């Protein structure tokens, strides 16, 4: 299918088992902000929903379906790839909903739908919006889009803010550092220092942070879901152009992203930007290497290029220069493994 | 290969990903206990060494490797899977070895030798001492073993014992009881607690604990492993009889394990007791669903059994009954997915 052609299989089999236990599940519903927001921006846009065919993509546990269901759509196609799907199929039966929800075990890529749908929805956003490439799998199931169908979410806005965080460019310099030893038990690692900063560079960072640390306006790169192609994911470039608000030292990067539910009686938002409440998403942080010094006026430009690879996940690169003195970073993240702080 | 056979591919890369992260390699190293222990068997032991040839089966960085050359090797072949590999060689020229220390990347069980060896060793232990399965390839690099060569290490001692922790078992049915909820934002979930339970209770607890919870005198399992073959440890059956030094209601079974290097000058033990300082491993716990009451002087008998898997690991059935009052109990854990409570 579309899904195997870019999925190595190690990678789908770790992917569809994590999301098979209940307890990750239990995790993302007891998320407030998310479960809330999406209960709002379905049940305050009614309309889009009311005597409507609706498909939920990688449904799980089933909750945007019962969400769908209470808005008052005729039928819920509710599609879920991991064995999630048998215990949907139960939650199903005992809310007494089998003349509504009809749960289709599979990829989204890979089943046959009975009809064309008016609307889709689905939760496809991962940490930086698009780890786990799940928007991929949302595109691809415009397919079965009627002409004038919506999707929720809508659009989805990435937005990216130079930050300074001494404190945590030490924890992951000092972590490094441990390979310097020229005599570990009597031998020397230190050849190795240079391989163990870059695994460790490598790795975004997963939490929540103060503003005060944002050193610039955040800069907005939109994507909008009823437009875009499968293939415009494959290869996403950020161009960025900072003016600097504080003078410090640039220690990276830091992301988050917004997504809007644009329906027809209003427009709700689901934010994750660290001026809002918290979510699981939390927000993520790419490190330099190397920090830049920026005075207050100067500009901080370069570019953020994603590109997928068949780990489900995003190799970045990030290169930034400070335009005044041609102070220049580079650097390569693994979206795949990232580091959880929290 | 004896490798690809017992081992489904999307296991294998996981497994492999995991140890080629110079980050796990320096959790390891850290370990004080681990690593100043196999340097004190190895240095202590240098007559098992001098002038003689080694094989170091998963070397990682090289450390064990490194601690041969300090005890007077030859010659050590250091076999390693992961892309460590790499990273060892870097370390074997930096640190002038290269005359003694040759690193061949691949699996033990299908790189070839050059020649016998006098001497086998390597850290195969996982949590409970058998998971990750790599015992099996420790046993199977005896194929390049001279007549009359030596192990380290030499034997493995797993421990098992009863064990009372009411807030531990309550805490299982707390996290389950997200389910019993018949309005969470408008769906009754109920339907699923049953199913939330028998996902907690699969998961065996790795964390340390307080040597008071235990009830009864442990019970070791002995593998020699100049002695076992590979198909030893595709079914490992453990019976108990457990003489209750406390009354109290037993919740599950306390796992660990100790190794013994046995050398022409003294033997050095490794051991992971709850009694000892804390390791990487710490200890392993296997909650029973239904705990069973037990009278100080009673007997608690029953096996333990455990059965390889494809991913590397072992499902383990655990079944237990009070021989005085009849009072029976069995659990299946899958010792793949444990809960990392510590
Ligand atoms: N913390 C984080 N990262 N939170 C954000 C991620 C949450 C994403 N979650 C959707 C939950 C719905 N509210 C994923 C679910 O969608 C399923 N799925 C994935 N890919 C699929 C495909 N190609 N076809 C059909 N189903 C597919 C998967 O099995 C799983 O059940
Ligand atoms: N709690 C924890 N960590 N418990 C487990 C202790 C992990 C010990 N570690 C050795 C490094 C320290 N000496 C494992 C290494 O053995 C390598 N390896 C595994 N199987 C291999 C095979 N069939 N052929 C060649 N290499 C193989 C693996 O790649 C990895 O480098």
């Amino acid at each position: 299918s579309v899904f195997s052609e870019r999925t190595e299989e190690s990678s789908a089999v770790q992917y569809f088992q994590f999301y098979g236990y209940l307890s990750q599940q239990q995790n993302m519903m007891q998320d407030y902000v998310r479960t809330g927001t999406y209960q709002r921006a379905i049940l305050q846009n009614h309309t889009d929903f009311k005597d409507k065919i609706v498909l939920d993509v990688g449904c799980g546990s089933g909750i945007l379906s019962f969400f769908a269901a209470q808005a008052g759509a005729r039928k819920i196609y509710a599609v879920e790839a991991s064995t999630m799907a048998q215990h949907a199929e139960v939650l199903v039966k005992s809310n007494n909903l089998t003349d509504r929800i009809v749960v289709i075990p599979g990829k989204v890529e890979e089943v046959s739908l009975p009809e064309q749908v008016d609307i889709i929805i689905s939760e496809p956003m991962g940490y930086m919006l698009f780890n786990e490439r799940m928007l991929e799998s949302y595109l691809h199931a415009k397919k079965y889009l009627k002409p004038s169908g919506n999707m929720f979410p809508t659009i989805g806005d990435v937005h990216l803010a130079p930050f300074t965080d001494e404190q945590l460019y030490m924890e992951q310099f000092t972590k490094a550092n441990f390979w310097y030893q020229p005599s570990f038990h009597g031998v020397d690692l230190s050849a190795l220092r240079g391989a163990a900063v870059d695994e460790y560079f490598r790795q975004p960072v997963v939490d929540t942070f103060d503003i005060r640390i944002l050193m610039a306006k955040s800069v907005k790169y939109t994507v909008n879901f009823l437009e875009a192609k499968e293939g415009d994911l494959h290869r996403i470039e950020i161009p960025f152009k900072f003016h600097m608000l504080h003078s410090g030292l640039v220690h990276g990067l830091a992301f988050w992203f917004d997504v809007a539910f644009i329906g027809s009686i209003m427009t709700v938002w689901l934010s994750t930007a660290p001026t809002e409440p918290l979510t699981h998403w939390y927000q993520v942080r790419c490190l330099f290497q190397s920090p830049l010094f920026a005075k207050a006026g100067d500009t901080l430009s370069g570019t953020c290029l994603l590109i997928a690879n068949k780990r489900q996940s995003y190799d970045i690169s990030i290169v930034a220069q400070v335009d005044q003195t041609g102070s220049k970073s580079s650097n390569l993240l693994d979206l795949k493994n990232p580091f959880f702080r929290y």
